């Protein structure tokens, strides 16, 4: 229940942003819209891509 625009943060062991390759937390900033309870495929396809080999 948040905003669908705003983009995805990776983050290591420790708190500081890095490549997305070497990560291990995935943010989803929000899955269901506070418009007109829509939802956004972007962030379910980026994490089955990241939940691979990656």
């Amino acid at each position: 229940l948040g905003d669908t625009s705003k983009p995805i943060r990776y983050l290591n062991s420790c708190f500081v942003e890095t490549s997305p390759q070497l990560a291990k937390v995935i943010e989803i900033p929000a899955l269901i819209d506070d418009s007109n309870a829509d939802t956004n495929r972007t962030a379910v396809q980026e994490l089955i891509k990241w939940l691979h080999h990656s």
